[PDB]
């Protein structure tokens, strides 16, 4: 029932002081949940999903592109690179820096790889290219999380970020090999067991990007994979306006068990 998923979302809304911006989407019938669908939220590092799949996008037109090592230095680390801060000094190749930045949250890789394509505006070119109109990613690592109210630098909407993600890990906005190395590095993803994987069946299978950032933000999106029925795309946006704000795990997760009863 998706009228009634939607009000609970708005009744799990009341019980914070922040937004809540979500849209579950089951891919084959297009029932589609949704609460502050067409509003922008900091997307933090749920950005990684469109950097990787801008990285492997370029990988398809350039073979060696994913086995080339990436000699980085001391100087590149910033804080929240478990991987890069392990390996430097011997390097990482970009499939190793996509895997990083999307199943540890590195930020590091995220520069390398941003860096690698040209800046952070080709990440929102490529966007662009795939049709989503409303991404935009103006910094870098770490400032890209500042999540400030009414900023929209480093945002989207929940809707724009569910076709995104339905096209990249489901449709075809990539090359079949690209999409299953996106899907199988996001399937492995490390950082999610308490937001959408935590609201979900045991059954399911679940391809996620979280992101944290400031303002107690934290967000989640992907893909559900359920036994015997299509794909269903969970996007999970929350941030609050207290600035001392701690970020949670239980808001996605409760959003999440919402559409999951829904669509049961
Ligand atoms: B990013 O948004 O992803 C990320 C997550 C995540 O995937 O949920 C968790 C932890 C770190 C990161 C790196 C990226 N975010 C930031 O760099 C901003 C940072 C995240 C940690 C917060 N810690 C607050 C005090 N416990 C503050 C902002």
């Amino acid at each position: 029932n998706v009228a009634a998923a939607e009000r609970q979302l708005r009744e799990l809304e009341s019980t914070f002081d922040g937004r809540l911006g979500f849209v579950a989407l089951d891919t084959a019938t297009g029932a589609r949940i949704a609460h502050r669908g067409d509003e922008r939220f900091p997307f933090c590092s749920t950005s990684k999903m469109m950097l990787c799949a801008a990285v492997l996008a370029r990988s398809a037109g350039e073979p060696a592109l994913l086995q080339r090592r990436i000699a980085y230095a001391k100087g590149d680390l910033i804080r929240y690179s478990p991987i890069t801060e392990q390996h430097v000094g011997a390097g990482m190749s970009v499939a190793e820096l996509c895997a990083a930045t999307l199943q540890y949250s590195d930020n590091t890789a995220a520069n390398l790889l941003i860096a690698l394509l040209g800046g952070p505006q080709t990440v929102t070119a490529y966007a662009r290219s795939i049709g989503d109109a409303t991404f935009r990613l103006d910094r870098r690592e770490p400032e890209l999380n500042t999540a400030l109210p009414g900023d929209e630098r480093d945002t989207t909407t929940p809707a724009a970020m569910a076709a995104s993600v339905h096209r990249l890990l489901v449709g075809d906005a990539l090359g079949a090999a690209q999409r299953a190395q996106l899907n199988a590095w996001m399937l492995g993803n490390k950082t999610g067991d308490a937001r959408i994987r935590a609201g979900v069946p045991a059954d399911w299978r679940v391809a996620d990007k979280t992101g944290t950032g400031d303002y107690g933000t934290a967000n989640d999106i992907g893909v559900a994979y359920p036994p015997n029925r299509a794909p269903i795309v969970f996007i999970v946006y929350t941030t609050m306006r207290n600035p001392n704000a701690q970020a949670r795990d239980d808001v996605i997760a409760s959003a999440t068990r919402i559409a999951a009863r829904a669509f049961a």
